[PDB]
């Protein structure tokens, strides 16, 4: 099929360096969860190191396994929790593994055998997702890791911000103050990370001792975290173009093989597509895997259609698609079917 | 990309699929049923559904593109397959080798295929545009010219099918007037879910085949408006399990933007499912089912995780039913449509391949 996502290696490389420049971070870990935010887990993970990425962050065990089976030897962090019965699997594949309880560590100590697990302690400061929420619980975990240094390596500690990209920083300040109170006077490991896209771009200077690592996704994928409210859109480069081609033309209406089942959601109805440097109106409704557009004149089968990207003097951006549909850029890209053809340009 | 080590799963029911196939055949009167398996079988799993299709009474598999048909063949499935969308003419010998009933929408396509097809007899399905269809011929002359080309070039082609796609009256009349007086092949199909359920006896000579998707996947076409919902069986249940449980005080914001704030001491569970799995942002606040009780999914749905308000403490690993039965309750696709604004077929198609699929 002609419907494809064309990922730009040079744009990813540009955004990585720009993120490090603004944040001051010397280490950048790219969030590649959910098929690399829809850009392609394997293709982005393959070119990541060449693009200046120091490590990869996945959400679940299987995304990390897929990266390893593809031959990629990069540093991998699992952001979310994993079932304790899989602790030996996480150790074998050398994953920095997120742990949320002392009970988890106790159960892991019994099954690791001769293996050593790289541990990342989750601290809950307000996201209310996973992690310890008291200084006692955090201290108990650190002590256990030191008591069983044969089975564990205390390598990371982190928290995640619920609103580091929000113009209203009240909750951010509450989380930041809670973070510093919790870690105060405790043994810190080699990786002390808290900076997501919003924190790296708007709050880096407010985070001393924890601003050397950028654990980011959104900004590196060329999307301004607040979408141009708190920072400049122009300084970031879009990392992909979504293209297709006409499969049928009738006397003028052209049909292209993309629909809601592919991620071109019903909410994108009437968002004009680009053909030969011209904006083209939609004809009818977006079907499951096909849709139609009004052509200015006759075009042959195989004529390129640009849905997201540049054509002539015009450009279809993720920002404009958000304003049109109500669907945030990261949600637009994640919704692109993992079945769609993906390539690196 | 399938998260096999994670609890989050789509449990497909073979018995329910078989029931819906039999029911669709009965109501429509169709003796042949072709299941539309486009877009990863409406999200239920292309290979998973295709493997059990014939055992469930399906007579053929309907795909949209060449790659989906090739995927089914490479999985070792020898079932009758038809491609409903157009393919690039250079791929005509590939379609013929795999014995696909191939959709053609132009005389020029046939002329180009006749030049490159050898001993291979391509099974041809003629698309007819009866209104605002995506593909197909729009005139009697163009249809007649295609039929005549196939009949005198029968060394490279086999005139096996003719069709149109419905939503009804203007289209039905136009269909009959276009095919009027012309030679009909063995497969004259027009009935999708809506036509099969509400208009079967209005389609004489073309009501022997049901080319359906929606209804066989257990969804009433009009969602109970024009037909009964209680006569169809849901084909799957979406389940997960708690990965973290905690008791948090009042004044605590949950997830991105702190859209939900606790009012008292509340037990909160974390689930390993998010919009990266196709559990869309607009599904926020849907009441999930845990141990026969309705539990509100609280806070913004993250990419891979979301939280739920629990009535009391539950251990890690406690089963959560998102779509399906639990106690006196049942979360249906209709319930999720009413809550989110997303139709049943659009809900299922949104499920990504990361969400593990199995047959029960
Ligand atoms: C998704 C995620 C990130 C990256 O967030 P962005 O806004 O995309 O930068 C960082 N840390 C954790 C724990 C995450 O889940
Ligand atoms: C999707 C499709 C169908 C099945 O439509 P349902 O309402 O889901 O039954 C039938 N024919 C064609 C050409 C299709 O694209």
């Amino acid at each position: 099929r002609s419907t494809r996502i064309e990922f730009s290696k040079s744009s990813l490389a540009y955004n990585v360096q720009y993120t490090k420049q603004v944040s001051g971070a010397k280490t950048l870990w790219l969030a590649v969860k959910s098929n690399a935010y829809g850009h392609g887990l394997l293709q982005v993970s393959k070119i990541a190191r060449e693009c200046g990425v120091d490590g990869l962050a996945v959400s679940v065990l299987d995304e990390g396994i897929a990266i390893r089976q593809a031959g990629i030897d990069d540093f991998i962090l699992i952001l979310g929790p994993i079932d304790v019965k899989y602790a030996p699997i996480a150790s074998k594949y050398h994953f920095l593994t997120t742990v949320s309880s002392l009970d988890w560590l106790k159960s892991a100590d019994k099954i690791l055998g001769k293996e050593k697990l790289s541990v990342n302690l989750a601290v809950d400061t307000g996201m209310n997702r996973i992690g310890v929420r008291s200084k006692k619980d955090l201290k108990d975990e650190i002590e256990f890791l030191q008591e069983h240094s044969d089975h564990f390596s205390y390598d990371g500690i982190f928290t995640h911000f619920a609103s580091s990209d929000n113009p209203d920083d009240h909750y951010f300040q509450r989380q930041k103050n809670r973070w510093y109170e919790l870690i105060d006077g405790l043994i810190m490991p080699r990786y002390v990370h808290v900076m997501n896209s919003g924190a790296a771009m708007y709050h880096s200077k407010e985070l001393p001792g924890c601003n050397s690592i950028a654990r980011v996704g959104t900004v590196v994928y060329g999307v301004e975290p607040s979408e141009g409210v708190l920072g400049p859109i122009d300084k970031l480069k879009p990392v992909f173009e979504l293209k297709s081609a006409l499969t049928f033309v009738k006397k003028w209406i052209g049909t292209l093989p993309i629909g809601y089942g592919d991620g071109w959601l019903a909410e994108y109805q009437d968002f004009q597509l680009l053909i030969d440097g011209q904006k083209c109106r939609q004809v009818g409704q977006i079907a499951m895997d096909q849709m139609m557009v009004a052509l200015p004149h006759e075009y042959p089968i195989g004529t390129e259609v640009t849905l997201i990207g540049k054509s002539g003097k015009y450009e279809n951006t993720l920002y404009d698609l958000h304003k049109h549909s109500g669907v945030p850029p990261w949600k637009i890209t994640v919704a692109f079917s993992d079945r769609l053809k993906r390539m690196v340009v």
